[PDB]
């Protein structure tokens, strides 16, 4: 690969919590600690939409493309759905009693995961009148970040400030297994590897480390180390052999997936950074993050998303 990073589109604003891209339109989605969402369309920079949701943080928000919605969840304990072409509220029920901070879309079944400091994840079926068909427990502190198993959706790995990742099966009520990540200050983001040759997921912690896991022995791969303030996330790049964090030090890094070293250190100007997407098909190799001050949309570089793609 050839990294040749171009800044898109960048933009100020409140601090950005949530982030996400739609799948086949050139929109970005930001979630705001002001209550406010922003739909922007980043290629034409031109704002689609944008909704003052609450009064409260929204600190998670995700498209569902195949219902036409955005769903997000704030720190006003609730869980609601808005339809992004008529603005139409969809649904708006209390999730959790407590703040939600991550939420996760199945890749086909109608579920919705939302991980809460109530110490648990929920399991919603828009199907079932977004009835609440599973809660998952045994956490002991604020769950963070949940995240479907691409490879297995059927699965879900969720990190928390207690230290660890627990992986659950849809339909199970206690952990595939408990995953110890040595991380002292908690988990603050879990992401699976999304390609069939590693097993892999990744966490990031306020202890300023990364740690790479095979997830079949439960081992650590790697630590990745050099954010010099809490690390808010940490992704594999879904077609690029990258793995791409962000941190209160304010900057974007950058790490070769193979050999564990940083390759490009990122400040953006926008002070902290909180949340990362990726495009679900690498379309120009676009990811976003979300800050203190605005959110900005990259361009990677050229290289092919899928083989033999020109």
């Amino acid at each position: 690969m050839k990294l040749d990073i171009k800044k898109t589109f960048s933009n100020r604003s409140d601090r950005v919590k949530g982030i996400d891209f739609h799948p086949t339109e050139p929109w970005v989605l930001t979630t705001l600690y002001s209550g406010r969402v922003e739909l922007w369309n980043y290629e034409t920079q031109v704002e689609v939409r944008s909704i003052q949701v609450t009064e409260t943080p929204v600190r998670a928000g995700k498209f569902i493309a195949r219902k036409n919605w955005i769903i997000v969840g704030s720190d006003d304990f609730r869980i609601r759905v808005f339809n992004y072409n008529t603005g139409e509220k969809v649904v708006d029920f209390e999730a959790h009693p407590d703040y939600i901070r991550s939420i996760a879309v199945h890749p086909t079944k109608p579920y919705v995961l939302s991980g809460s400091d109530d110490l648990t994840v929920k399991l919603w079926n828009w199907e079932n009148n977004w009835a609440l068909e599973q809660t998952f427990e045994g956490h002991e502190h604020f769950v963070m970040c949940v995240a479907f198993n691409p490879k297995d959706p059927s699965t879900f790995a969720s990190g928390c400030l207690d230290r660890t990742v627990k992986v659950w099966s849809l339909g199970q009520s206690t952990p595939n297994f408990t995953l110890t990540t040595g991380q002292e200050r908690g988990v603050n983001y879990v992401d699976y590897y999304p390609l069939p040759d590693k097993p892999y997921m990744i966490t990031a912690s306020d202890d300023l480390t990364i740690k790479i896991w095979d997830y079949q022995t439960k081992s650590c791969v790697a630590t990745l180390e050099g954010h010099m303030s809490n690390v808010s996330f940490a992704v594999f790049h879904p077609t690029l052999p990258i793995i791409i964090s962000g941190s209160e030090d304010g900057t974007l890094k950058i790490w070769n997936s193979s050999t564990y070293k940083v390759e490009k250190t990122l400040n953006v100007g926008l002070e902290r950074s909180w949340c990362i997407a990726t495009h679900p098909t690498g379309r120009k190799n676009y990811i976003a993050s979300g800050f203190d001050n605005g959110f900005t949309v990259l361009s990677l570089g050229n290289d092919e998303h899928h083989h033999h793609h020109h």
